[PDB]
């Protein structure tokens, strides 16, 4: 039984960097580790990937969720539309920023990610192709 994404409220702080999450724009992230039933919330897809690619945690991470920017506006992502990050399309290197500056756009629809790149630049990636280089 997969653990489910949860709403992010105004008091939630990023698991990596401690900043308040919902003040800032850009897709946010959540994930669970095998060891804890409490979801870990992140201020940005940037910090989500930084955490889950860290060798200390890479094997502990099970469920990973990101806002679907096919459905939610960039400035105010909506917690009703979390998608499975492992099946999403990602845009790295666009001009659009999140809570930590540069960030990773996340979409359910490949053509939406491609149109995003047409507008704002960047490159298209699947979950597995995102490494510590990016
Ligand atoms: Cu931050
Ligand atoms: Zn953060």
């Amino acid at each position: 039984p997969p653990k489910q994404a949860q709403a992010i409220d105004s008091t939630h702080e990023c698991h990596l960097c401690g900043m308040l999450i919902t003040e800032f724009p850009g897709p946010k992230g959540e994930l669970y580790t095998k060891t804890s039933e409490k979801v870990k919330n992140f201020c940005s897809t940037r910090d989500l990937f930084s955490f889950l690619l860290d060798p200390e945690y890479v094997h502990q991470v099970k469920e990973v969720y990101v806002h679907d920017m096919s459905l939610s506006p960039w400035a105010k992502p909506n917690d009703s539309h979390f998608i499975n990050a492992r099946l999403a399309w990602f845009v790295v290197g666009s001009s659009q920023t999140g809570a930590m500056g540069e960030t990773i756009g996340s979409f359910s629809v490949k053509k939406d990610a491609e149109a995003f790149i047409e507008q704002y630049g960047g490159k298209l990636y699947r979950f597995d192709e995102i490494t510590q280089a990016q």
